[PDB]
C-alpha cells in the first residue's frame, strides 16, 4: 500500500488501474478568491466536477492524478467531497505553482524550509487534513528558469529524495524549459523514470520530444483539446509518430480539463475557437479510435493508460 | 459621515483627531497561510495586534489607517475583532499590492474589471460584510512601472472617479516608482491632493521628494523605525528641513509597523540590526521630542497628525 488516496485507504499501485494522468477538478487564484469571493460559486463548481468525473467514469477511468498545488487553489475539502459523490480513486500532490517569483513569505528562506512544506504534506497531511500527498508538482514556462523556478526545482528533488514519491512538471514545449527541469532534477540524483515532463504534447517538433523521453523520462502528451496549444489532429499524428517509433514505454496522455478555472483566458465565449471538444473523455471520443484504425493494437493502450502509471508510482 | 470605519459607525472627516497613517495589523502570504495552516498562529496574532494598539492608544492615536490589501493577507473580520477589544477607530481600504504581475485570474481581464472590484469593497462592503473600504492601496517597487503594474493604477483612477475615496501607494524612494504613480493618476483625472505618496521617507535625497508634494501631492515619511531602509537619525534631520522650509502642509507621518508578518525577512532574528526600536510609539519617544526641541511648534504637530489626514480624506 504505496500511493495516498483522496478519502480512502491507501493502494498498492498494480491496483491504479486506466489512470488520467493529468486533470484539474477546480482552479483559482488563492488570493482573488479569498478577497472576493462574490466572484466564485461553490456550488455550480461542485456539480460540475461531479458531472465530469461520472462520465469519465463511464468510459472506464478508475484513477484520477489531480496536480492543483499552491498557486492554482488546492483544496483538499473539496477533493474529497467529489470523490464522497463519486468513488473515483484521486490523487492529490504537494509543490508550488510559480513562473517567475515566489510569494514574499519566501524573502530570504533557504530551499530546505520550502521542501519541508513538501515534505510535510507528504508525511503528515494537506492543509490540517491527514489526506496526504503523492506527488510534487512543479513549473516553469515563457520566463524560463528564474533563481525562484529553479529553487523550486530544487526542493521537489529533497522531497523526491526523502520519500520517494514521484515528480510531475509543467513546461512551455518551445523554450526548453522541460529539458532543463529534467537536467537539474537528475543532476540532484532523482532517478528519471520518476520524472513526468509536462505539456510536451504542445509540440510537432519529434526530436525535441525523443531527446527528452531518451535521458529516460516520461513524456506529457497530456493537453487534448486545448486547440490554442496544438490542433488535435496534428497532437494525434504526434503521437502516432511516436507509437510507431517505439516509444510507447514513455508516453501518458491526458486533457489538462479544469471542471472550472477562474482565469479570464477560458471564458466561456472564448470556448468554440480555443477549445471546442475539450474535456475529461476526448480521447475516447477521437484519439483512442484514431489510433486502432491506424494500426495501434489494445495492448500498446493498455500500456499508456494502465502499466506506465503503475510504473511511475512504483 | 464620508469615513467607513471597522466594526463602527462612519464619522465625519473632521472627528478623525490623531491619526497614524500607515500601520498594519498583520500581514501574510494569502496563497501560504491557505496551503500550510501549520505555519500560522491565530490567537498569537489577535494577541499582538490587541497589545501593540493598546499601547498607541495610550499616547493618544485616535485614529489608524491600515493599507492592507490583496496580495497582502487583509481579512475584515479579524480587524474587527482586533476593533472591539480595543476601541480603535480603523480605516480599511481595496486595493492590489503587487510588483511584477498579476494572479493568473486577471490574464484577458480588462482595467474596467478590476475597478470594479474595488468598487464592490467600496459601495457594497468587504468579503461579504458591511464593512466598507475607505480608499484604494497600489503598489509599485524595484522593477519599476510593469505593465500590470500600470493596469493597477489606471484601476485605482477609475475607482477614485466613481466614489471619492482617496489613494494611498506604496514606491521605492530611489526608483522614481512615486513621481511615475503620480503622474500618470493625474493624467487620468485624480485630484493631486488625494493622493499618497508612499515610502519617500526612505530617501534623504529633498529635491525629489519635494518635486512629488510641489505638484499637490502628500508625501509618506511612514516607516519610522525601519532603520534598513533608512536611521533614525537621518529621518528626522530629513523631516525637519521640509518642515523648515513650508511643506509642513503635505507631510504625512507613520511606521510601518507589522504587528505580525510572515516574510522571512521579518523574523525576530533580524530585528537587532534591522529594525531595533521599530513600534507604532517610537514617533511619541523620539521623533516628536526632537521637533519639538528644534523650533517645531505643536499647531505644526497637529497639522501633521490631524489637519493632513483630515484634508486628505475630505
Ligand atoms: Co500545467
Ligand atoms: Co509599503
Ligand atoms: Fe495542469
Ligand atoms: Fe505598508
Amino acid at each position: 500500500m504505496r500511493i495516498p488516496l483522496v478519502g480512502k485507504d491507501s493502494i498498492e499501485s498494480k491496483d491504479i488501474g486506466f489512470t488520467l494522468i493529468h486533470e484539474h477538478l477546480r482552479v483559482f487564484s488563492e488570493a482573488v478568491r479569498q478577497q472576493w469571493p462574490h466572484l466564485y460559486n461553490e456550488d455550480e463548481e461542485f456539480r460540475n466536477a461531479v458531472n465530469e468525473v461520472k462520465r469519465a467514469m463511464q468510459f472506464g477511468v478508475k484513477t484520477i492524478v489531480d496536480p492543483t498545488v499552491m498557486g492554482c487553489g488546492r483544496d483538499i475539502r473539496f477533493m474529497e467531497k467529489v470523490v464522497k459523490a463519486t468513488g473515483i480513486n484521486l490523487v492529490a500532490g504537494t509543490g508550488i505553482f510559480i513562473f517567475i517569483d515566489l510569494p514574499f513569505y519566501f524573502l530570504n528562506r533557504s530551499i530546505d524550509e520550502i521542501a519541508d512544506l513538501f515534505i510535510h504534506d507528504i508525511k503528515e497531511g494537506i492543509q490540517g487534513t491527514l489526506n496526504k500527498a503523492g506527488f510534487v508538482k512543479i513549473a516553469a514556462d515563457e520566463p524560463g528558469i528564474t533563481k525562484d523556478v529553479e529553487k523550486v526545482i530544487r526542493a521537489a528533488a529533497i522531497a523526491n529524495k526523502e520519500t520517494k514519491v514521484p515528480i510531475i512538471t509543467h513546461s512551455n514545449a518551445h523554450n526548453n524549459t522541460g529539458l532543463e527541469q529534467q537536467r537539474i532534477l537528475t543532476e540532484e540524483g532523482v532517478d528519471p523514470g520518476k520524472i513526468l515532463i509536462g505539456h510536451l504534447g504542445d509540440t510537432d517538433n519529434i526530436d525535441y520530444i525523443k531527446k527528452i523521453a531518451d535521458k529516460g523520462s516520461f513524456i506529457g502528451l497530456d493537453r487534448y483539446g486545448l486547440d490554442l496549444f496544438l490542433p488535435v489532429d496534428k497532437r494525434n499524428e504526434t503521437t502516432l509518430r511516436l507509437i510507431k517509433d517505439g516509444y510507447s514505454d514513455k508516453i501518458m496522455i491526458s486533457h489538462d480539463y479544469c471542471c472550472t478555472i477562474d482565469v479570464g483566458t477560458a471564458k466561456p465565449e472564448y470556448k468554440p475557437k480555443l477549445a471546442p471538444r475539450w474535456s475529461t473523455t476526448l480521447i475516447f471520443e477521437d484519439t483512442i479510435p484514431f489510433l486502432k484504425r491506424n494500426g495501434v493494437n489494445e495492448e500498446v493502450i493498455a500500456t499508456i493508460f494502465k502499466e506506465n502509471p503503475k510504473k511511475f508510482f512504483s
